[PDB]
C-alpha cells in the first residue's frame, strides 16, 4: 500500500528506527506524527551507528523528505542539537527535513514543570524521560501554548511568551517552591533559531493530500508504543500522545481513509522503562540475560529497561487498536542460547477468572497473572541470518505460534541491529 | 460502507444530530468519540423536539446501542440531567446507552477553572461554552485527571480526588483569587451516581472490534466541527479535541483502517459561536436574515451565532483532513427568498496574493479577504421538499457548483428540521 504506518506494538523500543530506515528506501516522505524528543532510536548502517530522537528515521536517505508533523511537540533546543550532529556527519538536515507551524514548542519551563510534577508524585512517580512532553502537551490542549507558526511575528511571540511564562512561574515558585525559569533566557535562546525552524515550514496536511493524489510512497513513523497511548495505554503510566494508529491522521492532517497498511514492530521478548504494570516481567537470570544480550538501555535516558516474555494477550490489544496488517518481528537473535522460551497466552485475574483480554487503567492490572506456553529454545545462532532456511525449526515454530495466537502474519524479521541483517517476506509497499 | 463517520465540516452546528438520528435506522451502534457537553443538537421527529448534548443522537432508536467513547470527557452531573429528561419521556437511557471506563470525568473545579481562565483572557477570551472541557482535557493529558474506571475503587477515588482538588484549589484562590471548589461536595455528588455510570461500562474498543468482525452497521458521530480541531482548526480559537476524522480511532479504539465512508455535514451558509476568524462573516441584512430564518442560537449557551456565506476554501480543508466521501447539505431551505447567493471560492491575502488554501493559526487569518461567485437565489419554497424535482434549477446549480468546487458529491440534502424533511440520494451504508 502507498501509505504505510510503522509503530510500536508494546512499550516503545521494539525496533522502529532500524525498520523505518530500512523501508524508507522506496519512500518519498517520512512522517513523525506524535511524541517528541522522548523517543530515541539507534540506526546502524555497516556498523556506523546513528541515534535519533526528534528527527524521523528516514533523514539519512537522500531520496527521502523527512517531516515532523503537528502531532509532535517540538523542542527548539533539541532539534538544533540533533541537527548539528547529523550535519557534522555529512547529513544536510535542513535540506531534507520539513516541519509544521502547528507543532507546539517545548521550552525550558516545560522541563522545569515536568521535573517538579514528577517530584511531587514522590513514590507514585511516572518515570518520565524528563523532557517536558507532558506539560507541552498540557499547554497545547489548554490553548495557552505556543506553536512554530507563532514565530512568524516575533514581537507578538514575545508578548505571549512573557505571559505564558508569567503563568508558569507563579506555580513553580509559589506551589512547588522551585526556581523560576527566566523569561529573557527563553526568549533569547528561541529567537536565535526562530529563523531556522520557520524556514523549514511546509503545509504538511495539504502536502500529504498532494502526495496521496499522485501515489507517492509515504511512510508514517510512530514513537513510544501502543500501551503508552494516553487514551488506551496503562493510564496514568503512559505518554501524553496517542501512540496508536489514530495519532497518524490527527498529527499529520492526512484523512484516516488513506492509511493502507499498518506495520507493527513486535520485539521477540518484552521491555519497558518507567513505572507501570508488566505481567510477564522477569526478575530472574533470564530477565538479566535479556537485558544483557539485548543491550537494553534507554536510548534517551540510558536507564536499564525492564525485561520479560512476549505477551500475546497484550499484543492482541495492539492488533485491534492499530488495525494491524502485519508484524515485523525484531530481536529474534537475542533469544539464541535459550533452552526454552515462553509466550504469555492468557491472563489469570485476581478473582480466579481466566482471560484473553487486557485490563485498561494500570490499577486494573494489579492482580493479573500471566499464563504461558513454554516452547523450546535453540542453540543455533540466528544473528544476521537473512533467509528462513537459516532459521532452525524451533525459531520457525515460535514464529508460527505467534501468528496463530494473533491472526497477524510476520511480514519482516530482524536478526541484528544493522539495516541489512533483516528478511522482508513481504514489503508493506507491495500491497 | 459498514463503518460510517458523521461530522461537522465547518464550526459545529451544521446539522449532525438530525442526520445521525436519520441514518441510525440501520445501525446497531452509535458512537461519540470526542467532545463533551459542549455539544448541543436539536432532533425533531413529527414536530416533537429533543435537545441532546452528551448523549449520542441514536438514543431515541430502540434497535440502536449508543456508546460514549474514551475520547469524550464525561460529566457525571451532565449525563444524569440528560438521562432523567429522556427517561421522563419514555426513552430508557440506561437500557440503551454504553460508556467507557477510560472517559475522563469533568467535575466542578473544571468549570471553576474554565471560568477563571476565560476571565483572565479578558478581551482575548476564547468564548468557550463554559462547561469545563478545556481543563478536563488538560488533566487528561497531564495524567492527573480521573476517569470512569477510577470509580471501581471508591476509597482510592477519594484519595486521588482529594489531591487533584488540592492541586486545583491552590491556583483558584492564590492565582486567580476565585473561590475554592469544596472537596466534600464534589466527592458526595459523584459517589451518588458512581453506581449508575459504572453499570454502563463496556470495553468499547474490543466491542467495535467485535462488531467489525461481524459486519455490523456502526455510525460514528462527531461534535463541534473541523475548524474547531485542536491541531488543525483556528488555534487557539478552537475546542480541545480532534474534531476531525482522526478523533474517531483515537476516541473509540477502532483501528483507523476500518473507517468506510465519511459523511461531512455541510450547512448551506455558515455560522460560528465564539471568538475566531470568519472570512465570509455577514454583518448586514443577510447576516441578520440568516440568523433569523435559521433560528441560529447555540443549543448549549443560547448565544446568537455569527452568520455568513458558505466558504468553499474552508470546506475544502475539511475535505482533505477528514478524507470526506460525501456531503450532507443541510438548511438549503433557509436561503429561500434570497435574490442571490454567494459562495467563497478563494482568499485574497493581506499581501495581494490570491489563494485557494486556508491559513492555519487564527493570527494567520487576519488580513484574509473572501473572493466570491454570486449565484442567483430562488423564490420557490424548498422547505420539506423530499425530491430533487421539487428543487428549482437555481438551487440545483448552487448544489452542482458546490460539488465542482470541492470534488465531493452531495449524497443527502436536508430541507427542514424534521427527520423526514430529507432526501437521501445515496445512503453512506449502501457502499
Ligand atoms: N540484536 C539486535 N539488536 C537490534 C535489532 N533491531 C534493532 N536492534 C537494536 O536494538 C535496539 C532497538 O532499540 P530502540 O532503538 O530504542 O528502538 P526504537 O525506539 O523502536 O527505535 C537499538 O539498540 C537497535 O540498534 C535486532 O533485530 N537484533
Ligand atoms: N430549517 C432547517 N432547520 C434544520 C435543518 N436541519 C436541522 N435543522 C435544525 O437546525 C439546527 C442545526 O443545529 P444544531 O442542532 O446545533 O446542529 P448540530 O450541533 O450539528 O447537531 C437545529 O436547530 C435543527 O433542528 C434543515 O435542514 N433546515
Ligand atoms: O520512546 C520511548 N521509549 C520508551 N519509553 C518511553 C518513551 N517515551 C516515553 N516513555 C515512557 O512513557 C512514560 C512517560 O514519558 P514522557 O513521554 O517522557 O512523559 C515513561 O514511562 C517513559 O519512560
Ligand atoms: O458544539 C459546539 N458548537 C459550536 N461551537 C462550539 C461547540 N463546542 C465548542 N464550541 C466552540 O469552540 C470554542 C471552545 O469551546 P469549549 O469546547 O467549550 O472549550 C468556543 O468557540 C465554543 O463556542
Ligand atoms: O528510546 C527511548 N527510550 O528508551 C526511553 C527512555 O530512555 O526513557
Ligand atoms: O451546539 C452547540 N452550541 O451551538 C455551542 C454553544 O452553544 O456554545
Ligand atoms: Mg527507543
Ligand atoms: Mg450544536
Amino acid at each position: 500500500g502507498n501509505n504505510v504506518v510503522v509503530l510500536g506494538t508494546q512499550w516503545g523500543d521494539e525496533g522502529k528506527g532500524k525498520i523505518v530506515d530500512l523501508l524508507t528506501e522506496r519512500a518519498k516522505y517520512v512522517v513523525r506524527y506524535q511524541g517528541g524528543h522522548n523517543a530515541g532510536h539507534t540506526l546502524v548502517i555497516n556498523g556506523e551507528k546513528t541515534v535519533l530522537h526528534l528527527i524521523p528515521s528516514g533523514i539519512l536517505r537522500e531520496n527521502v523528505t523527512s517531516i515532523i508533523g503537528n502531532g509532535v511537540v517540538l523542542s527548539p533546543a533539541a532539534l538544533m542539537k540533533e541537527m548539528k550532529e547529523l550535519e557534522d556527519r555529512g547529513i544536510p538536515v535542513r535540506e531534507r527535513l520539513l516541519l509544521s507551524e502547528a507543532c507546539p514548542l517545548i521550552l525550558d519551563y516545560h522541563v522545569a514543570l515536568d521535573n517538579a510534577r514528577e517530584k511531587a508524585r514522590g513514590a507514585k512517580a511516572i518515570g518520565t524521560t524528563g523532557r517536558g512532553i507532558g506539560p507541552a502537551y498540557e499547554d497545547k490542549v489548554a490553548r495557552r501554548g505556543l506553536r512554530v507558526g507563532d514565530l512568524f511575528d516575533k514581537e507578538t511571540f514575545a508578548e505571549k511568551l512573557k505571559e505564558v511564562m508569567e503563568y508558569h512561574n507563579f506555580q513553580l515558585v509559589n506551589y512547588y517552591k522551585a526556581e523560576a525559569v527566566d523569561y529573557q533566557k527563553v526568549l533569547d535562546d528561541t529567537m536565535a533559531v526562530a529563523d531556522i525552524l520557520t524556514s523549514m515550514v511546509v503545509d504538511v496536511s495539504d502536502l500529504l493530500d498532494q502526495a496521496r493524489q499522485r501515489g507517492d510512497f509515504v511512510m508514517f513513523e510512530g514513537a513510544q508504543g501502543t500501551l503508552l497511548d494516553i487514551d488506551h495505554g496503562t493510564y496514568p503510566y503512559v505518554t501524553s500522545s496517542n501512540t496508536t494508529a489514530g495519532g497518524v491522521a490527527t498529527g499529520s492532517g492526512l484523512g484516516p481513509r488513506y492509511v493502507d497498511y499498518v506495520l507493527g514492530i513486535l520485539k521477540a521478548y518484552s521491555t519497558r522503562v518507567g513505572a507501570g504494570p508488566f505481567p510477564t516481567e522477569l526478575f530472574d537470570e533470564t530477565g538479566e540475560f535479556l537485558c544483557k544480550q539485548g543491550n537494553e538501555f534507554g536510548a534517551t535516558t540510558g536507564r536499564r529497561r525492564r525485561t520479560g516474555w512476549l505477551d500475546t494477550v497484550a499484543v492482541r490489544r495492539a492488533v485491534q487498536l492499530n488495525s494491524l496488517s502485519g508484524f515485523c518481528l525484531t530481536k529474534l537473535d537475542v533469544l539464541d542460547g535459550l533452552k526454552e522460551v515462553k509466550l504469555c497466552v492468557a491472563y489469570r485475574m485476581p478473582d480466579g477468572r481466566e482471560v484473553t483480554t487486557t485490563p485498561l487503567a494500570a490499577d486494573d492490572w494489579k492482580g493479573v497473572e500471566p499464563i504461558y506456553e513454554t516452547m523450546p529454545g535453540w542453540s543455533e545462532s540466528t544473528f544476521g541470518v537473512k533467509d528462513r532456511s537459516g532459521l532452525p525449526q524451533a525459531a520457525l515454530n515460535y514464529i508460527k505460534r505467534i501468528e496463530e495466537l494473533t491472526g497477524v502474519p510476520i511480514d519482516i524479521i530482524s536478526t541484528g541491529p544493522d539495516r541489512t541483517e533483516t528478511m522482508i517476506l513481504r514489503d508493506p509497499f507491495d500491497a
